[PDB]
């Protein structure tokens, strides 16, 4: 994944942390060669997994706890790091701001060129609720588009319940997650 990703993951772990924390998860990463993370730079998707397998051990919370975080953490940090507008311009409310996602990748890969995004479709089934089908050439990030969707309630001061209904892992096609909202 591009180096934004593992920046943002730097800087959730050392705005939370410190930097003591932060040099023993680079360490036990495997990652001490790299002495900083470019935000435009392909890196292989392995370091953002030993990024995580590696704070999940120092820090004594599971993968899944962390990418939850993560994704709440995304939603400002984009916003606050040459993003801010980009968001704005994708919706002024969620089930909006959801229909808009795939084009907002869309207009992000042009800035990436090797972007491999994740797809995302809303079926409505009310104007409180939607059903959102999450499709990715990656494993086991569903945890992070809840913290996602948790960050983008925060983002537009909406009520959001957010439950998955079907699991990749339990053999389904894809990640299908129901949503309410205020
Ligand atoms: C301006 C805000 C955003 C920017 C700049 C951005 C950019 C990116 C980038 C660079 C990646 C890594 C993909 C790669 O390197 O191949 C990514 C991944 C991802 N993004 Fe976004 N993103 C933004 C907002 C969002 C939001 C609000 C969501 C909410 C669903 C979202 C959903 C995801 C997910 C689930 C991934 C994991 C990749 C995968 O599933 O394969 N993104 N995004």
């Amino acid at each position: 994944m591009y180096g934004l990703v593992n920046k943002a993951i730097q800087d959730m772990i050392s705005k939370h942390h410190g930097e003591d924390t932060w040099e023993a998860i680079k360490q036990k990463a495997g990652l001490e060669d790299i002495d900083f993370f470019v935000g435009m730079e392909a890196y292989s998707d392995d370091v953002t997994y030993h990024l995580v397998g590696a704070a999940s051990e120092v820090l004594g919370k599971p993968a899944e706890e962390l990418l939850i975080a993560f994704g709440e953490y995304w939603v400002t940090y984009t916003s606050e790091e040459g993003y801010g507008e980009l968001l704005a311009s994708a919706g002024d409310s969620l089930p909006e701001f959801m229909e808009n996602l795939d084009n907002l990748h869309a207009r992000v890969g042009l800035s990436f060129p090797q972007l491999r995004p994740p797809a995302f479709e809303c079926q409505h089934t009310s104007s409180k609720s939607m059903e959102l089908h999450y499709q990715s050439t990656r494993c086991g990030l569903a945890p992070m588009v809840l913290g996602l969707l948790h960050g983008l309630g925060k983002r537009f001061q909406t009520k959001v319940e957010v439950t998955q209904t079907a699991f990749r892992e339990t053999g389904e096609d894809h990640d299908i997650f129901s949503i309410k909202y205020e």
